[PDB]
């Protein structure tokens, strides 16, 4: 759920989980359009796994699940079903993809009338 993520993406990577919160096209609720930079390439690599595990009859804003903080390392379980696992997974690799990038201050807040109608298929 989203307690799981923002605590995933604080383990991993060196900023507050808010500073995705509102960024680029993809970080935040929903999104559409091109990418603008690394960080938002992983929030819609996160927004496709979401729509893959809503698919799979998942809830991925709401399901709990346990996972441990291991030198800045998501471990995921113990899962008691597949839906725990896969949102896990979801949420590490997103941290894991935000661990890696630079911060582009310019794209907080950046005004969603910038961002195309379309996007790049998951
Ligand atoms: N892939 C993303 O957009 C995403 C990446 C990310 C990272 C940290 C985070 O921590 C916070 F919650 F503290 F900000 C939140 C994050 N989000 C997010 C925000 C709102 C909704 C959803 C559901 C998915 C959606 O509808 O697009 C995800
Ligand atoms: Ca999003």
């Amino acid at each position: 759920g989203i307690l799981e993520l923002a605590g995933t993406v604080g383990c991993v990577g060196p900023r507050t989980p808010i500073a995705y919160m509102k960024y680029g096209c993809f970080c935040g609720l929903g999104g559409h359009g091109q990418p603008r930079d690394a960080i938002d390439w992983c929030c819609h690599g996160h927004d496709c796994c979401y729509t893959r595990a809503e698919e799979a009859g998942c809830s991925p804003k709401t399901e709990r699940y346990s996972w441990q903080c291991v030198n800045q390392s998501v471990l995921c379980g113990p899962a008691e079903n597949k839906c725990q696992e896969l949102l896990c997974k979801c949420d590490q690799e997103i941290a894991n993809c935000l661990a890696q990038t630079e911060y582009n201050l310019k794209y907080l807040f950046y005004p969603q009338f910038l961002c195309e109608p379309d996007s790049p298929k998951c």
